């Protein structure tokens, strides 16, 4: 199942999520997995993970394993297919009011020029983003600053609404239909190839780094 943990830190800007159940350690050895600064929420940090839903797990939030670690809390993951938590003083599964569902999609543009568009349909009427709600070729998107050849589109919705999109160069090259499943308030996807060989990754592929 897909796990997302959002933590409002009281331990500084270097924090990690240590997860365990008996000897099983889904987020790695101590201190576990580093939590990244949450886009659009100052003081918040987020981590994503996959794990076996055969059991529950315990969560120890910590300052990257150094001077401070929180009392362990239980994550009720058993049987679930999807789960997102917010920890602000205490653990909760309730999304705060001001939090949107932000879906980020990276596309590796190759042999199709430096003018890239994203054409999107099926999103909620709260949606904001390059392709909302433009006719073909859609909305023009910018290159990723830290990853060469990649172009980013970000679709922000008030609700957890699945949608579909197509990357293209408005000049004869495009991807196949991409069906996006929103699994958290910060879903991230990577896409490669063009029509006849479009691939969608839920985890950063090797071409990302």
């Amino acid at each position: 199942m897909d796990l997302t943990i959002n933590y409002k830190s009281t331990l500084g800007d270097d924090v990690a999520a240590y997860i365990y159940k008996e000897t099983n350690k889904p987020a790695g050895e101590w201190p576990g997995k580093t939590m990244t600064a949450t886009a659009g929420h100052e003081g918040w940090y987020t981590m994503h993970l996959t794990l076996d839903n055969s059991t529950d797990y315990s969560l120890i939030l910590n300052d990257d394993g150094h001077g401070n670690q929180l009392k362990d809390v239980t994550l009720s993951t058993k049987g679930k297919a999807e789960a997102e938590y917010w920890f602000d003083g205490s653990l909760s599964e309730t999304k705060p009011a001001d939090w949107k569902y932000v879906t980020t999609i990276h596309y590796l543009a190759s042999g199709m020029g430096s003018t890239i568009y994203n054409y999107m349909w099926g999103a909620d009427a709260s949606a904001t983003g390059a392709g909302v709600g433009k006719e073909w070729p859609g909305g023009q998107i910018s290159a990723n600053a830290d990853h060469l050849g990649w172009y980013d589109v970000v679709y922000t919705q008030d609700v957890k609404q699945n949608f579909s999109c197509i990357f293209n160069n408005n000049n004869g090259t495009q991807t196949d239909n991409i069906d996006v499943s929103v699994t958290s308030t910060s879903t991230e996807l990577w896409v490669t190839g063009t029509k006849g060989d479009t691939t969608v990754y839920k985890t950063a592929p090797d071409s990302w780094e």
